[PDB]
């Protein structure tokens, strides 16, 4: 019942596991009884300093006996300059699947409980090192599937997020505690600007709408596009991928956890990741229908066209190579398509084309409405929509001018809704969501 | 052409690294260009000290720019006071699949090359912090399925193997000092005791006949046990899975990288490793066929049995919660089978059972031939056999009572084939192939 508030000591597997690959694994413990366990676990030869931020060499070892379980580093991180605030400690073992899992149960066996999905990073916010802007980035910043998406995540990290929108909060509060105290104190104060007030709702409203201009760069960067490649058999389909992957692949050095197949279909184009899939595919943004230009449009091309002419298409024609220049415009497709493009895939050209093609589809609505790699997410934009609706709701009541009763419900609602965001105001089921949606160890 | 001799810096990412898992992921580079490289890349706020064995707080930024690149962690690791003996530095980062990307790629603009399998952990060998007994060992620890492959691992990590082999490379080396010096001066030393020196042998040749008793335990702890299960539909080959997993599993807790169906099919029984596969598995070292003890064998059982009986098998009667007591033992199966089993799969029940008959049609070698947790791998075995032929071949050649130059020959062979496996003497294309099949980052 109830988080919100510190009670134990948490420990989890920090880093990625997998059973034959990566050199090192840690298991982190955050709590008053982080040190106290590294203290009865580690042992540390020939009289190391125990002080904070230092590292030390070893052996975690005893489970009651002295059976040695890892030749392993240990890092501390005392008094308030940590990652939670509170004391941490980190076993750096060498770990396959086996190390981490051993360590990690010697820590629970010494008095720490299992740390739940993102509860490292929630005890950072409550301990007020992060706000949930930050909290909520750094889970963008590892869920961050091309360079500009890391960009804005590290960009919510930094504060560039919380500091605005924690300064049009004061905003509202400044204007809040002018009516609140006139409506009080009988005289002892010259009455309101009428008119300057709708001037400074004017002013916030204005700068949070500069801010929910962002968040369809943010759903872009944070989801990014999911891609089916469409066509018939030896059309090319493919030979497409190749083509489009050498050049646009995320992954350019091998990386020990993940698996070739999402090494190749996991890509970026201009910015948003592009994930291709793999007529089925409703479950996709766009859809890239091949076919064959050595044969021009056939039957089998056109019942599959049908399939998925609703959803966003690019007519991928290829083999180019294969009709020559003056019968390319020649080439007969579907009337209503709007966007065609010619690719060699065999020879690796083309992909420049598809990519603008791609890019040309997203950018209808406000792609070009982009100024920075500041980006706001959905339930952000939520909350930010929802007090720019009550805060004009007082720009309403004010030109009515009812008295100052009727003025303080609806400024409170966008304080509360601006509080939101940040955290100073959060209902917990709001806040246990949050978290919920983070991977465990963070 | 030719490694075994240090010339550049390396890095190159230590932690395993999935697209939206693990909270951390390191960046390990080490050479004389390691510090001066955390120099130029790492951000430190308000003057930290830099010493060696110290946690710093910061930002890696600058790619020509100063664009901020993550908030990490950085290790420092100066002096011959680290893994591979030279400086070592790694910068720790928040890593999906960007941030350690990102930052590799600025060690490598900075006079970084990027390091090749296992090429760390040689460099340890190469500056005399391990053998080769104990490098290969690493690579056992992380590639460990098993709680006591692990334990046997860290014996050859803690240098319980390199130890008795380099003793024993010593002890040939004082019976060759012995016979060389007769051999060249004149008098100036009492004749050879001709059978002491066959006792010596006796001594030697019986200690390495120990440790390649343990060359059985060594392979299956390192390669474990590949298992397939058969049988026709509706039998409970899925439900046989579930029980036997439950209780047996390798993986107890959640697992950043790692994906369910290798939590799922990798298992332990009795210390061995045991992989399930997915008639067809003839690349199984064992096979359990499995029947519907309700409807007894059938005829789609035999044929299935037909293809699987020149392989190691044992024969699961499934659902033996469906037949009553006094009839189990009337129950029909091929005459040839030695090995039965009866399963209550969706009871749970039976995998105790199972577990004793798959330990019992392993141990028919020798594995009661097993003393500890220290084992020999093949390459190791194989050099051992090899001075042991060596060893009596000269055992051999002094009851012949040949003069001292005709002892010489195969006593130095015996020394240099013993020098292979601790590393004091090895041929570079059997160094290569060593370190050749450790991962990337080790
Ligand atoms: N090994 C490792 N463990 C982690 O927990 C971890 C990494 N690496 N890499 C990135 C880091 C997240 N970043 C942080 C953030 C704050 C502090 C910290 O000590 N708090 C102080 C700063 C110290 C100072 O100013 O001197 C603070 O008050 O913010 C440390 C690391 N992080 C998690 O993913
Ligand atoms: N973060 C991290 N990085 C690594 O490279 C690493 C881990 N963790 N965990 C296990 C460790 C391998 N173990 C070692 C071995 C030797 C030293 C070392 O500093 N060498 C000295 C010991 C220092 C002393 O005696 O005070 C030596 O001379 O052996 C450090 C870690 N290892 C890699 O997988
Ligand atoms: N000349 C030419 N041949 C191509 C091109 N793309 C693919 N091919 C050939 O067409 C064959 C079928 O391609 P493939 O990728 O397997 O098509 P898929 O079955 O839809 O995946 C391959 O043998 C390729 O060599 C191209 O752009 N030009
Ligand atoms: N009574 C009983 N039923 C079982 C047992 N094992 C499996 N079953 C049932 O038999 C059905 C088929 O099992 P399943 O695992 O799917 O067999 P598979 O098709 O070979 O994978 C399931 O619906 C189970 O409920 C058992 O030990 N006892
Ligand atoms: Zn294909
Ligand atoms: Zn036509
Ligand atoms: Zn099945
Ligand atoms: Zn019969």
């Amino acid at each position: 019942g109830s988080h919100m508030a510190i009670t134990g000591t948490i420990a989890a597997i920090a880093t990625a596991i997998v059973p034959q690959q990566g050199s090192v694994g840690i298991v982190r413990v955050s709590g008053s009884q982080a040190i106290a366990i590294a203290q009865t676990l580690f042992d540390a030869p020939g009289k190391q300093v125990w002080e904070s931020h230092r590292i030390l060499y070893g052996y975690i070892r005893h489970p009651q006996t002295r059976q040695i379980v890892d030749e392993a580093l240990l890092l501390l991180m005392k008094a308030p300059r940590s990652y939670t605030r509170e004391d941490v400690v980190e076993f750096h073992c060498h770990g396959g699947i086996i190390a981490v899992q051993q360590v990690l149960q010697l820590c629970l066996e010494s008095g720490a409980r299992l740390a739940q999905p993102g509860e490292f990073t929630l005890r950072a916010f409550l301990n007020g090192r992060l706000d949930l802007t930050q909290a909520e980035s750094i889970a963008d910043l590892v869920g961050a599937r091309s360079p500009q998406a890391a960009q804005t995540a590290l960009a919510g990290l930094q504060g560039k997020l919380a500091h605005p929108i924690r300064q049009l909060r004061a905003n509202c509060l400044d204007i809040l505690a002018e009516i609140e105290a006139r409506i009080d104190f009988e005289e002892d104060l010259p009455p309101l600007d009428d008119e300057a007030i709708i001037s400074d709702i004017e002013n916030i409203a204005a700068e949070i709408s500069q801010l929910l201009a962002t968040k369809d760069k943010g759903e872009l960067l944070r989801t990014g596009l999911k891609v089916a490649i469409v066509g018939r058999p030896n059309v090319g389909k493919s030979s497409l991928l190749n083509a489009w992957s050498q050049s646009d692949r995320a992954i350019v050095t091998d990386l020990p956890g993940t698996t070739r197949d999402v090494v190749e279909s996991q890509l970026v184009v201009g910015g948003i990741p592009v994930q291709v899939l793999d007529q089925a595919a409703n479950t996709a943004d766009l859809v890239l229908l091949t076919i064959d230009a050595a044969t021009g449009w056939t039957t089998g091309d056109q019942e599959i066209y049908e399939q998925v002419k609703h959803r966003p298409l690019i007519l991928v024609m290829n083999k180019i190579d294969l009709v020559e220049k003056q019968l390319i415009t020649s080439l007969e497709y579907p009337e209503n398509i709007t966007q065609i493009v010619h690719t060699a895939a065999a020879q690796k050209q083309g992909i420049d084309s598809l990519e603008t093609a791609i890019l040309e589809i997203v950018q209808t609505g406000k792609v070009q409405a982009a100024d920075m790699d500041l980006a706001i997410n959905q339930r952000q934009a939520a909350a930010l929509t929802q007090a720019k609706m009550s805060l004009e709701q007082v720009q309403a009541t004010i030109t009515q001018q009812l008295p100052l009763d009727f003025w303080t419900i609806d400024l409170r609602g966008a304080i509360q809704a601006l509080g939101e965001i940040t955290g100073e105001e959060v209902t917990e089921s709001v806040l246990d969501r949050i978290f919920s949606r983070f991977c465990i160890g963070k």
